[PDB]
């Protein structure tokens, strides 16, 4: 299936761009969403986490108390492997299920912040969500509860803004009026529909 990679640094707001594509019927594959889905309220995996580590793992709406789980793994690094053994097969199965259930002309793949492979191994086109460096820092401080220096450190460990822009086929600046960002998405959506038709004609 014709695949567009959606990439962007921390604080780029790319999940809001992904949502705009989703609103046009595009299947969005996002490992961060799928990881939350496999431990949703009522799931066997969430029960296993609570039965091992305790009822403090579950908040009052039934969802995972992520910080309490992070604390447990931080105290006992051996429980990383247990958690990966529980969740990794579920994440693989759910990723594949969502891909197989897709009926859209193309797929949008939200690239993780830590990328292991060349994006061109998977993507037919690369879309970078770009914002100024200071916007990344500002948004990360507000959303993630980190200090400025921490945000600057995360940036230093990610691909640079310049490397991301150079690798991109298209760039969407997640800046200015939200209406205009959404119109930019709609314009790119048309380009991707045509490219998917061209790829399928072959
Ligand atoms: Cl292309």
């Amino acid at each position: 299936t014709y695949t567009v990679a959606l990439t962007g640094g921390i604080g780029s707001g790319k999940s809001t761009v992904a949502d705009e594509f989703a609103h046009l019927g595009v299947t969005v594959i996002d490992a961060d969403i799928i990881a939350r889905q496999v431990v949703e309220p009522g799931t066997p995996a969430l029960l296993a986490i609570a039965e091992r580590f305790g009822p403090q793992m579950i908040n009052d709406d039934g969802s995972l108390n992520r910080r309490r789980l992070r604390e447990r793994i931080f105290a006992h690094s051996e429980d990383k492997a247990w958690l990966n053994a529980l969740l990794h097969p579920l994440i693989q199965q759910e990723t594949r299920r969502q891909m197989q259930a897709s009926t859209s002309p193309y797929l949008l793949w939200v690239v993780p912040l830590l990328v292991e492979n060349r994006l061109t191994d998977k993507a037919d086109r690369i879309l970078v969500v770009d914002v100024p460096k200071e916007t990344q820092i500002e948004r990360t401080i507000r959303r993630d509860g980190v200090s400025r220096e921490h945000a600057e450190h995360i940036l230093a460990a990610q691909a640079t803004r310049e490397q991301r822009l150079a690798a991109a086929d298209d760039v969407i600046e997640n800046m200015g009026s939200a209406d205009a960002v959404a119109s930019h998405v709609a314009r790119l959506h048309d380009k991707y529909l045509m490219l998917a038709s061209q790829a399928a004609s072959q």
